[PDB]
């Protein structure tokens, strides 16, 4: 028993416009191969689908049955092949890594170069994650790797978990270029302060040390280019990571406002749920174990 | 695009053991034959779904989702083939009808009484209804006609209606010697109660007049053959269809007992969604339209 | 911290109408007490979900987020308590039995019997079998047990299974007034048959002595009680399982006409997926491994 | 009926540990309420929903299913009011937009430098884009704008849309200390290519002129940044926003390869689906709509 799937775009076709002549047009085949065709599908399914005596062509209980499992198989296919679609084109040594974007923005460049350029090199594929539903994406395979930041379920078995480091939320706040921060915490008013979501884990940090410091939240996001941009543009003050404003603290457009007590340790790591992977994502987990 | 559903079979083996060998004998054909099949596949999808560099072979990330896809696939082709096996057996002028059981064993009998022989005498397929599913039949096809209750969307368009009848549930008990019922209720306390499901439309229609007489429940079902069953067993009262007890009510085994304040109106329908059916489709309802 | 449900009705009717007094009218409650029900609900999720200095009513930002969480919360309330509302109505002791029709019909009167010796009898909900899902269904708890037929995947591990008995599916025909065959095999011409779909269990049952007979389909159904009736309205021959045409049999209005090898066997169980069961559930299941 | 979420919190408790002493310790009750808020869970479920007549407790069969009703409500009644803390710590004027991490860097700054002083000026919280879910959020009122590229059904009724821009997407590689782009399309063999998800609005644009160019794919992102990033590391070309790389256009940094014709044009939106938003909304939208 043998299906060819292009029978079932025969079948179809042949359905909406039931005429075996326009139909064998309509594929780009002549109609004694389309007839051929349809004889064959309906000896395989072992089932008159269509009644050949009769015009227009109507079809059996059995073709009308068909017709939706055809339906169904069609985009069953192209579903199936879509969902294959970026993976095929980089081949089988791609590795799908979900991870937060300062994260992925941050690590994902140094991996990249500590590459060996054999027949399993890692081509990465990385996408942004999805905060809801990263771990259940995580154990059906829709990821091989997540990068993500501290969390309890993660961490703990089912899932293997790996720390890459763990820095500091810096409260920073732009310069002149003579070099001096443009707010303080020293006036009695609050200040503009740029926020995270409140419930996000960077939110959660800055949350603990909120009552030692007078804020004026004028600007909420998740994302942390959001509120360094904006930090850059004059508009407030921020708790950045360390990681994102290296370049920013070296040059002397940003600058730490606080006291030691108001800079804030936070973690990141590697999570994975397989316990074996395929070669190029076991690499990518070595590597990302092993950030020098 | 055309994928072959041998080749879909020859990458699942292929896939659960895991050398060309091995899954090509036991799909009993040649190596390069084989290998030849699995290489047509890949081309087809575009992906390199095994890797050759590894004994045992492993499945590229491509592979690894195009096996469920492969087994989805199969698994549907099968079902198709099945489903379409039962119903070419029996001929050209076969209908489908989905119906209740008390409602087939009460109406299909006179209607193949009422088929005269000819060119179109229908070949009725009867099946028990769920109502979560048959609408959607209806819709697609999988089903011509549907012999069910009183429903506010399939009594409405896209559907066709045609009222069979109006009937009433009747709360009956079994007689005793020679003709009292066993019992009543205007004796004492609350009476045995054989109830319906409080979802189902007879147990709905129980419920408004619920609060006018003293019920204890003792049984639940669906079923009126059930509860029908359980009343001439002497266990307790039901209401039941009038249509289901003629027998048992012209003879002295069952008796009604209430005030005809609680006999409770129900209506049965044909519904159908297909302007337009086979011959024998036509037929069948036609003559469930004329069932007088 | 305590939110009550009814102060979520509260908003949802406020924030149709955006207005207080006609909000209170809708809730047959006070002016001011509506008024201070909101308050309280405003109090308790933290936040002011309406802006009570307008006309009309405005949604704050909070109120526009708690509204989508309101109507969840509300309808999720309503499908937990239809999910209950049989098994609040029978008690404790509910046992939900999915069953196949005849079986229910053989096997309940007779279970119920039994639990009239030995005092304190269970109360039973018994739904006919779905056989497409009853596996899943008895795995997410949406019976306790099940009755059905013979099955390769119910009758193993990780459910727990018990054959009741082992029966016999006989090929019959009506019989005249004097009681004979009306439909036989000894004639080499086909005879009208009566069959079940050829992918049901019985139905693989038929399809294994298929070819020592001529049989020619007229009528197909899954229900038992259809071929009886239409056998016993001289319609055709069906195989029909002993248990549901015993008296049929003794009345001699029905007959076997096969040969012996044309005599089936088949086998039915009761079916389980807890461990343990309530106590009304346990005693179900032990008075159906008796049955004896 | 009025069911308060501590009743459900006591019984998922009381569930948990099936003690009543350690359940009402755990809640901080004394053991005589306790027990009555028990009672009324259950007489406003109408179902008892715990079986003290054993011990060690376990529930009822409607308590078996209610806990998996209380837990969901529980959850649900939590994640809420999550919701809620985030935004009642902003004021009334907060405008919840969703929007791509390209679009949100590129465009909100100028839109918060154009926020003059007022009672309605808006506080913008800014989350990254889902676009699977994205209707859904702007159809319930989670989110009032949305940041995103041309959608086929967000243009359309029964959403507003307003065009804010079109650019281009220009094949960019990174150039030398002398300023001669590292990769071109007059180079010898395909170019290394960091490519966009082939699903993705700019990979689909991207697969238009594919076959006109040698292009291997070497990494996948659905992040500009990402490819951003890896183009300035000299690692490959890609197809980036003329809008995320204008600085580094007009400095060394980055070079446009290849013809003409390679130009893709892209279209980003604002889109909303309330006709009116609160005075903060209109004030966002109305800036957006007059970006130009």
């Amino acid at each position: 028993m043998n299906v060819e799937s292009k029978w079932l775009e025969d079948f179809l076709v042949l359905a909406k416009v039931k005429n075996f002549s326009q139909a064998a047009e309509l594929r780009n085949v002549t109609q004694p191969a389309f007839s051929r065709r349809i004889r064959l599908l309906e000896d395989t399914v072992g089932a008159e689908l269509v009644d050949r005596k009769s015009k227009p062509i109507e079809l059996t209980p059995s073709g009308k049955l068909f017709r939706i499992t055809a339906r169904t198989l069609v985009n069953q296919i192209e579903a199936g092949i879509s969902q294959i679609s970026d993976l095929s084109q980089l081949g089988g040594n791609v590795v799908q890594v979900a991870a937060a974007h300062s994260l992925a923005t941050s690590l994902i460049p140094k991996m990249q170069q500590a590459f060996d350029e054999g027949d399993y090199k890692p081509i990465l594929s990385v996408e942004a994650i999805d905060v809801d539903e990263a771990t259940k994406e995580l154990r059906e395979g829709a990821c091989d790797i997540l990068l993500a930041f501290d969390d309890d379920i993660l961490r703990l078995p089912p899932y293997q978990s790996q720390l890459i480091a763990k820095t500091e939320l810096l409260p920073v706040s732009a310069c002149d270029e003579m070099g001096k921060p443009i707010y303080d915490f020293i006036s009695q008013g609050a200040v503009p302060w740029l926020t995270y979501s409140s419930t996000s884990y960077m939110g959660r940090q800055v949350e603990i040390i909120r009552e030692q410091v007078a804020l004026t939240p004028i600007f909420s996001s998740s994302m942390t280019d959001m509120l360094k941009i904006l930090v850059l543009n004059k508009q407030g003050i921020a708790w950045l990571p360390a990681y994102s404003i290296q370049e920013e603290l070296a040059q002397k457009k940003v600058a730490i406002i606080g006291e030691q007590s108001l800079r804030l340790p936070i973690e990141y790591y590697a999570y994975r749920y397989q316990a074996r992977l395929h070669p190029a994502g076991e690499k990518v987990w070595s590597i990302l174990c092993n950030l020098d």
